[PDB]
DNA sequence: TTGCAGTGCCCACAGAGGCCAGCAGGGGGCGCTAGTGAGGTGGTTTTTATATGTTTTGTTATGTATTGTTTATTTTCCCTTTAATTTTAGGATATGAAAACAAGAAT
């Protein structure tokens, strides 16, 4: 019911046709006190002072490194500790953690 | 000793193949982020639900009006007895009208 007009973005929520109004129109209102990169919402500013600085609480649970983010941390199990593959190939036997 | 037939040696430029940097092939692991997607919390209203006040409905009691009841004073229908009232002779009256007499008038 709910429809775009910048695009053909079809959702049921009006409160997502209000966020992806909020990306067409790029409000980012959050910059970096350290360089001139802004973001959208505070999770990306978080995560961007905890790359310039070494605050990373995402702690691997099978060795001692460490990342800002989760989704480095589930690739990570899946390269590392995991190796789960989910995508496979058409000809070979080639499969790999991400799509790229 | 020489000419001829056959050998020795030294060089050198090719020929060859290992050495080597350069470079491209497939694949493993990380740095970082935009953009949804979903889930949880808070606010809002809202909707159901509950309780109070007012009014409407139902019930009760009293007074008035209607129908009925045996008196009860008309009233009215029906007797036997008078009290006017009417009818029928019977005698008397009256008022008329001829009748006779008397008085003018004529012949
Ligand atoms: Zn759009
Ligand atoms: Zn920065
Ligand atoms: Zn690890
Ligand atoms: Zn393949």
């Amino acid at each position: 019911t709910f429809q775009c007009e910048l695009c053909s973005y079809t959702c049921p929520r009006r409160s997502n046709l209000d966020r992806h109004m909020k990306s067409h129109t790029d409000e980012r209102p959050h910059k970096c006190h350290l360089c001139g990169r802004a973001f959208r919402t505070v999770t990306l500013l978080r995560n961007h002072l905890n790359t310039h600085t070494g605050t990373r609480p995402h702690k691997c649970p099978d060795c001692d490194m460490a990342f800002v983010t989760s989704g480095e941390l589930v690739r990570h199990r899946r390269y590392k500790h995991t190796h789960e593959k989910p995508f496979k190939c058409s000809m070979c036997d080639y499969a790999s953690v991400e799509v790229s």
